């Protein structure tokens, strides 16, 4: 196999704890600015276009599709009193999660589930809306993906996601470095991401793309991870740490390029706005 | 002769669409709005300040909105946005604007207002910005764009007076990318445009220019529900306004109105939101 996206994780979990990190909306000048509260200014601004389409009610049933140690789903339960059930493949990051939500007295409200985007385990219809961080750049399976996402949103439901991606146009053999460094075949795209949803019955609602962010976070992450090298050497190897260094070379190149962005959509379960 | 009376005629549309508008907001400009669910029971002047608040969160987080910050702002209307962005981060702006009436206006409320050292307002054209190379930290400009041709000498005029590193913060109603003239003609024929602008188009010509793009927003659903709200507030005041509004323009403007609703529902039509830096990368 390949241990790479293994690794990854070790190294996100070393440094930020469970706490989730996704890509972050920076503030000049972005050499101070620290990757952590740059991550929560996403959260607050994807939750705060999300409460705008008016689904985020007490009460509302939400599903965490990527959720990594729960951190957006606590984040959620606290500010807007939604339910939610979290999907994630990983089993250790469920453990924690589940741990974190006891601790925290939110274990009423957060359901932690073992599966696959693929084959998401829940009923037709279930969820007012989908929160997805950053998680369908490792499905190869886009239109199943979508598939899935509109059969488990009631009508009218809305799903807001964000993904590194490709720019419209831009043919994987443009970009075949990065997909080499992060193992990969391909990438998704907003063009791309808008056609499969409406095949399922999603229609864009908006679409964001910022390059300016791909290129502040990876930069960032890239220099926290040159900082822990020797810290980390034992778990994170020292030639895993030059693969992931080369691949965030790319990204960072590849936005600087106007051949990749950090894009984000919300959808509803609608035919139309 | 015939050329400017002509023009002036077929500009009665824009100047008893602005009576509307200043009939039922003042001088507080509006702009296309982000609306808040259910958008029915929103208020089109709240929605119009979100969008105020957000473009200007966007610009903020550059960096260049710093106390004593210059900027202009491209189509100012009654100095709305300027008067907002001075109150809030105490930069200056100069206005440009072609509609004199406005311009007379905005410097009233300013006076007014006792913002005056901080909002300048000239008369022009953004194909001709009659100012000096590199002389602002920003351009604000919301939904002008879409009424001038020629937008490369646009980006052009804007890259040039911008310092650089100095950073553009527009928003526009556009066509979505791939849509064709042909497909969208009864809203270039109603409006009267040859064409109109989207998110490649001003990428590509900005880029052209040494202006790199920062970040992009399509907002459909902003589109359509600002359009349909205002459609209903036109559409309550009929009466009240008709003395100044006539009823055939009323009958045009809704017209007009539907065709951006129709291609918002359509896929054909968005309102776009962009970011630029005057440097080779970011």
């Amino acid at each position: 196999i390949y241990y790479d996206d293994d690794d990854s994780d070790r190294f996100y979990f070393h440094v930020w704890g469970g706490e989730d990190i996704h890509v972050g909306l920076y503030k000049e000048p972005v050499d101070q600015d620290e990757i952590r509260e740059a991550s929560l200014r996403t959260d607050e601004w994807l939750a705060s276009e999300l409460a705008m389409t008016g689904v985020l009610q007490r009460q509302a049933k939400g599903l965490d599709l990527g959720a990594g140690y729960g951190g957006a789903a606590r984040f959620l339960v606290r500010k807007f009193g939604v339910s939610i059930d979290c999907l994630n493949i990983a089993p250790v990051q469920n453990k924690r999660n589940e741990e974190y939500n006891n601790q925290a007295g939110l274990a009423d409200n957060i359901t932690v589930k073992y599966g696959s985007f693929l084959e998401i385990p829940c009923e037709d219809n279930s969820y007012d809306f989908i929160w997805s961080q950053d998680a369908f750049l490792h499905s190869p399976d886009k239109l199943k993906v979508f598939q899935e996402c509109a059969r488990v949103l009631k009508p009218r439901g809305v799903m807001a996601i964000t993904d590194p991606m490709k720019e419209d146009g831009i043919d994987k053999s443009s970009i075949q470095p990065i997909l080499d460094r992060i193992k990969l075949h391909d990438m998704g795209s907003l063009g791309l991401y808008r056609s499969l949803a409406k095949e399922c019955g999603l229609v864009t609602l908006r679409t964001f793309s910022r390059p300016d962010s791909l290129v502040h976070h990876y930069s960032k992450v890239k220099a926290e991870l040159i900082k822990r090298s020797s810290e980390i050497a034992s778990f994170c190897s020292p030639e895993f740490q030059a693969n992931m260094k080369r691949g965030l070379e790319h990204w960072i190149e590849g936005g600087r390029a106007g051949k990749l962005t950090w894009g984000g959509m919300l959808f509803r379960k609608s035919d139309k706005i």
